[PDB]
């Protein structure tokens, strides 16, 4: 079976819930839970690898996720993505995530996904930058 | 001119930003304020008002809304809305909201908004539930 | 019911465009949510902008940038419906212009939502406003009402 | 260049539909975000269960949850791009269903990209799974690739 533990993931965030997460069958629409994922990475490559989405030269595009649904959540509810790298390449990496819901051990959602690191003008992959790397290394999990 | 500060609110959300607010000029996208008006108010409503989103015979439906932008944020920038009431009526009431961006004093946009509330299955505008008035009346604006 | 604004009509709008509802446009309570009005409105006239007055969106120096928008409600829509945005502009001075749009159900008349929205144009690096470029006023002219 | 899996054909589905764009499709990279790609694929499929089996949204009693979807990226797309959804079945149980999805430029052959997602159904008030109801499986299974 699973499911994910907080203990297995490297770092942490918090997300708030918004009023439109819900669908009409009243529960966060599994399409969200990529934006949380989406979110939860950017964030970290932002404030830990220097990650410039304003004017930076080298941008992670997603080549590719996926994610397994467990148990729902539903806005207004208190949640957090927990994140681990699962391999670095040299110029793509898998991350795994997963959402906890706030007093809950167990994962309501557990997924991964791909960047691949590419020059923003011409998009021809490249090696990701050393910050980046550094930042990406510190994230490795632990199976 | 403006422009709102932060202690002519009567309550406060802090709200998390996603990598998908930005749009392609870089920014919060205009329509995702009113995301975050639509997520302050219902979140209030349900903490301290007794709003049953899941199963309540009574719902706030918005019957309009507006928007004055004065400076832009972006992800992954830290904020915070301000709610407050300048009038509650018999099945309508407007709500006064402001965005304001950690560690700046003025407000980047402010806006407000007007619910009816409506008997869910038929869609008729009831009295607003007790409840409901007593947690909106305690948000009251000074002007 | 909602707004009791008076309803527009389809005759006050110049131009048209479907746009395809989507799964999550509906909330919990059932309907498209308010704020996806606004998503709607967005796109039409950065269509408009694009198809009709050369509006470079991913290199451009000039941009459109939002300063206010508003809208009222009447009735309510839901995915799968098929919807249509209504778009004219009402004023249009040397660095901004006010549009007004509303929505329509493709297969009728009476208008669901309308609101309106003003661009100031600018400066892409700085933001500084600068006047409505050529092509796009002349865009936006074919829209005044008459 | 981007996810190395091969790329689907236009002809390895069955059924299509165009979804419009919208202007914050695009992220600020400047083409249609990941995750809006998974909302093409609910939309699509939920747009099929509704006109072809009878899928009742709004009081209907059996629901379609979603368990587990996936997605490759082969090259971008971006607002206002006209895009398809092409849809086939690829495996249907007697409570679940997994789809296959792949998005195309409507005036092109090549997916730009393509993915999976899977349906249980379940009783709406309960969510435990039941049998998918005929009309569905009807509309499911002129889905199933031949
Ligand atoms: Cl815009
Ligand atoms: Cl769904």
């Amino acid at each position: 079976a699973p499911r994910p533990l907080r203990e297995q993931y490297l770092h942490f965030q918090p997300i708030s819930t918004r009023w439109h997460d819900n669908d009409i069958y009243g529960h966060v629409n599994n399409v969200t839970y990529y934006a949380f994922f989406d979110t939860a990475v950017n964030t970290y490559l932002i404030e830990r690898g220097g990650l410039d989405i304003q004017g930076g030269e080298v941008i992670g595009l997603v080549v590719s996720s996926s994610c397994d649904y467990f148990a729902p959540v539903a806005f207004p509810q208190r949640i957090e993505m927990g994140l681990r790298v699962a391999r670095l390449g040299n110029s793509s990496v898998q991350y795994e995530l997963a959402l906890f819901l706030e007093g809950q051990r167990e994962a309501c959602a557990a997924g991964r996904f791909v960047h691949v690191f590419v020059e923003r003008r011409s998009s021809r992959p490249v090696a990701i930058p050393q910050e980046l790397r550094d930042a990406l290394a510190a994230l490795q999990s632990s199976a």
